């Protein structure tokens, strides 16, 4: 339940939110100096995304609007 | 990695986003007919939230804005 940082790199190419099926956002703290965004893709693969990127914020917002329907 | 629905009930009292340290959003699919929002609180407890509630959408948005700083 208590892991260190989970992301070794972040994916830098924008993509459409339809390809996300799960989102995890882990705020920075004693376990990891960076906030981490981990997404599970439609096919089960996992990717980390940079929370400071405008396109990442937009993709997350769009995923949330959809999952909430 | 493949669980059924993870939420037995959702917490119905609004609260301040400062008390969230992790957010998971799991879109509905074959594993669970409902989209689920699971938050880890500052002290490690877990709560599920109803994604259709306006206050929940607002708390999530605020958490994201903060974690992204």
């Amino acid at each position: 339940k208590e892991l260190r940082c989970q992301c070794i790199k972040t994916y830098s190419k924008p993509f459409h939110p339809k390809f996300i099926k799960e989102l995890r956002v882990i705020e920075s703290g004693p376990h990891c100096a960076n906030t981490e965004i981990i997404v599970k893709l439609s096919d089960g693969r996992e990717l980390c995304l940079d929370p400071k990127e405008n396109w990442v914020q937009r993709v997350v917002e769009k995923f949330l609007k959809r999952a909430e329907n």
